[PDB]
């Protein structure tokens, strides 16, 4: 009874590993602006795969007349698909095909990620079954609770596709989402596609 | 299982003890200015080995526009490498080869440090294998939660190399890091003129 | 294992009994001015034996540029050696030979103190080993949590040596320490060596 | 082992049941003026048996220059001996022979009280050892935490001597104590000595 | 485990055969405005108080000793089968109008079953029956242990139907009076009033 | 402008010739632990209370009506020239032992002058004299209107020296007793005790 | 009449008020209450710096602790020293009395100010003003508070008649003790053994318009 | 009875206008880090001219043992003299000759500043007396209380000397001060010394 | 004395009415997101004319390293100039010629605005001199402290030029400013299709 979360980084839903039942499908949510530091926002948690997309994930429900959202915060970040996004900002409707899809599955045991911090793909531990190879992705670099090194352990630190533009911003209070100004953000670097060469590799493993 | 942290005190990653899987590698963070009293800053914890260096570790992520850092506190201290560093306070780019590197490893048991509080090397417990010899380093001397003596039990109270200037300061809101004005700080004195005054220690594990 | 703490009441470090390994050596800290009730200040706890002596044990570290101490209170009490104290208050340097030394050791079991509340030496429980005899010392007399009776069970309530002037005070924000004006403070009386006779006696025991 | 507490209601120290080791001796403290609600003040707890008597039991220690007591609270109540108390108030020194003494012992199991709520002595449960008979005394009658009924379960609800003036009051800030104005206070009544007849009876039992 | 019985008379109830009686008291139903995390169920020992007073919020019943600070004053106690006059009474006059109760050590945890019609619901398969009654549900709000979850408690099953099941006590008035509303807190069906009320049974696995 | 007189007896003082009397009461010296911004000077009307009670902190003297919440209980009243027994008394017994007072409409603001020796200090140049006394300074701390500034008040000049100038009242005890200390609050010089005390005079510009 | 003027003798003798100004009262020179609120001003130019009764606990409303219980943390107090030299050990409320400076408060016809030269010369009083005393510039409140720094210089409190190696003492409240102050020449404003220091200190004068 | 403040921007004290008495002399303090927004830090206020220099202006007094400073803040800024400052940071002692001197004077009326927001020197109002010409300096640009436009009215917005490096930073907790990294900071610009040409001019006037 | 503020709605400073000294010149700030309720953001106040534009007006000064801005709030709205602005959200440098310019002047008396709430130009009071004709603009419509009608008394409720897009938004923590999605906002409707629907006003002073 363990959860494993998969981000396709495309507009297509991923399929769960053979022998793992699909629990639900969603949209890949990376980060919620000004949340509690008491809240973990790892891509490896169920909370990063949301069944319904909306520019206001902070609201309990998506009907303002029933659940009214009080706080100031309306910026949210979502991993992106491989479709290139126009400079002109977009609305809740037109943004959908640019958002990454995801799935959550019932895993026989807890999955962990291993990292080489060089260009080699690190091996899975001795008796474990391998699930995917990736590039190391570490957003939570601050010395917070679960941060830095501890985050590297989660399936959420290993994305399958290297990307110049790994994610997009959503303004809540405005109902808009647009591409991200900075490049190569949060990719963990090593101790043209010459950028891809600078990036740590990883593998996600499970004991079955 | 159990975690074991190594600080090289150099711009070179340490190697994990033969037989212990390496989990990650980073930079040696010693202290974050003014935190929750109960939150612990020991060199023996995984939290002291950060995969990415930045002059602002208080921020959740390293992009200002994504994670805004609200609080006042922006001082951080990092183990310096064996390099001699100039009088000019530097920035997040220049400072990198001056910061100590570190590694975290999965140990088979809980490692502990022993101290002699004199100039002799204290012996490891009866059936315990030895990992390293060092000098006693005790930053947390106040009578806080897990301070003083209880800090001496930690592998983080045993650094391999003595150094006049063991660490450096980083101003967050200034994006700058300089060398530390005071010398021979946090070393635990006895009950190369200084090397003599300093307690000696050893880190052991029951394998 | 468990912890045992010894206060020599002299400027020499005590040796651990019964072949118990010595963890470390320090100075005997009795009490911190205005601590929370949540923080216990017993002479039987490791936190009473500090590796480095400083007129300001409230600071996390002993360099003020690194660790700034924010708050009002800097009165600290340390146990005294047998050396007589001069009238003139003294700074962090000159006080050192006047502070009691201590040691912490890994004990096979939990040490308790027994008290007679008369002039006789009380016996250890049946199958227990005797560690030291002394005088009953009870600072924590208030009806707090861990107070009175409860504090009597601690090894910290049994000082080996009777003393007119058992401890001393340290003004932090003044960086000074001087003898204590009151005499025979905190000793537990019976239900000028005439004073010594009014004092309850105790023994510290462990089950080995 | 568990704690069992005994209040003599005289100036003499009670003796612990045969086979039960005496941990310490003290003075019977019934009630501290306006403590936190989370604070239990049962006569069955160690906290009611204080090794040192003072008119200010709120202060951590008994030397004001070391431990300063900030809160306003200064009244405290102590069980009384059989010796008649004069109408003229008294000081910490002169009040000593009027206060009850008490003992704490290591018991083989948890002691409980059984109450009849009539004039018959209730029996101990089937295989339990009897420790003493008394009169039902229930101070904590309000509907607070471990109050009312819950308190009757305590050995502290069963005092051996019926008394018109069961306790005395101490004003802290004054350093004074005087006999209590009200009579027959806190005795649990039944569903010259016509009063004794109106009182519930109890027995303290332990499983040995 | 504990079992609480409310007689709804001025006589103390007897514990079911086989269960030792721990104590006896007065039936307290509710204390005006207590912190949400505090449960006021008639199946808890806290509902059976050894001494009655118009001020149960005070730690002790001598106010020169225990001073009660907070504003909150009213309390409600189950009433006995006694005609209650119109004059708001005092602590002494009121005693014989209060229900008495008893707490017992039960060999297992007792539960109440409810039919929510006029029939007597059956005890579960190998369970002993303790009493039949009418469904009584004060805690209807969707608070912590509220609504249905309170229905599980033996405290939701009173043996005697009454038009005036309980009374009010003003604390800082030292006064208690009959209650203005009628048929309050009885759980109705999915005296012609007795007919509208759900029936219940309290069972234990012995 | 107001002028307050404390007789230190059980007789009400007379207002100085020419000044209308507004009311009469009992001499309240001090209320245990009140917010710093509240001044307790004997030269303020608040020190002369029309009704005496062992609980002046309550808005009214019927507690079923005005409930007093805060912990603070003790009050001190100037005592009359009456031998006080050792038994702590109640609100009724204590009345004839309390000083009485009167408040008057004065044509100008009265001030007290002090000599801080044994001599009687002279009134300022064209000022009328009202009374001679002994220097009395309770408010010695360096609080708001404290120390010397309190010396300006007519409330710092009592006509009668006394070893026991005042008494204590426990609120939630309904009790008042004589005070343990002696010669308290009298201002000393820069019964052999009367000799040690500074002398004063209360003057007004009429 | 009008305004207050405060005089600190820095001796055990009470000063006399100048120019026939009436004396309102006499007392002891209180310099500073430990960690008072920033909303309370502690200048030696205010009446509150001259206390009629000396106590090692001036935070208390009155000097009988059974009546006025003082609750808060703040303990220490500083009084201006007299000319007589102190011993090394702390002393009690009784012994310390002859070591505390005396003072007086007077009714002035106008508000008195202080002028400073910020060198070794004595600065002149304003044109039509009479001089009241010469001194040495003394500035405790140097922080950038509400009425601090240069603004405190305007106060007659910034001009002490007597230069002193040891201008004040400390009193530990909850200890009931007072002792000599370790530091020397503290709070004197400098110029842009004892004889050397005196030269480095700015001079002042306190003036009033009568 | 009005105050007028003069900053020499040299290590020499300024002289007050003829006919204005000098009240005191000091060091030019521009800004205190993390102060109340309830605190005005204008160069035109008396609070900007401090008689004693120290790296910790936040402390009531300059003896830590008497007035203990509690808050985190130790950065302070001071206008500079014309002496060029070395790259190596300096201490409270050696920094002194680099700090600007100032004076406060008694003015017959309130002085105001006028600004051209171009390269011309603006004239003083019709019957007013001119005191000095300057370059417009506006630090308080935020929409705070006295900020922006309102600050322009104060004598403090008109400095006599244009400067590449108008001020220096002082770290408190470290006891150090060093030159400032940014250039031409806070100079109000217009609607080689080609920088001086871009700067608004001003004049400070008084009604006499 | 009294202050009078003019907004040009162009990249050109307005001129003060003949006879009124100019005190300073700036940029038109309309609104700061989420302030102290009692703090007033009217265009008739000197606080609406800021000498230096920046995308972060909440900060005390415009240097991050000197004045750190702690609070969350970083949205600001500024009167746009008659320029048509592209779909790209711009930065603090690009945005400048798009911001309305303004002037503050010392007026001899208190200026007020009158409104007709129809399409006619309302007349100035009897012996009052006229300053400008405009369109009624009322942002503060909530029943706050000095809102609704009482805002209409202010010279700041009368802008000279009607405009479909009267203002722009600035994200502080993003250092960006873009055009506003909604159109015809804050104009006060009647009791060039839109110009007709809009109340007309005049600003008068008693000189």
């Amino acid at each position: 009874g363990f959860l494993l979360v998969l981000h396709s980084q495309t507009d297509q839903e991923p399929t769960c590993p053979l022998g793992m039942p699909r629990l639900w499908t969603g949209y890949s949510l990376l980060y919620l602006e000004g949340q509690e530091k008491a809240h973990n926002q790892d891509l490896g948690l169920a909370g990063s795969c949301l069944p319904v997309f909306s520019t206001l994930p902070f609201a309990y429900c998506n009907i303002h007349q029933v659940c009214h959202y009080a706080q100031r915060n309306d910026r949210s970040y979502w991993l992106a698909s491989a479709a290139p996004l126009p400079m002109m900002p977009l609305s809740e409707e037109a943004i959908r095909p640019y958002v990454s899809r995801c799935a959550v599955c019932e895993a026989p045991a807890q999955a962990v990620a291993v990292h080489s911090q060089d260009q080699s793909i690190p091996p899975c531990p001795q008796t474990w079954r391998s699930l995917w190879i990736g590039y190391s992705f570490l957003m939570h670099t601050g010395a917070g609770d679960q941060g830095g090194g501890q985050a590297l352990m989660s399936p959420g630190s290993c994305l399958e596709d290297f990307r110049a533009a790994p994610f997009l911003e959503c303004q809540g209070r405005q109902g808009t989402c647009h591409f991200f100004a900075n490049k190569y953000s949060f990719w963990l670097t090593t101790v043209s596609q010459a950028q891809r060469q600078k990036i740590s590799r990883c593998q996600v493993c499970v004991k079955y």
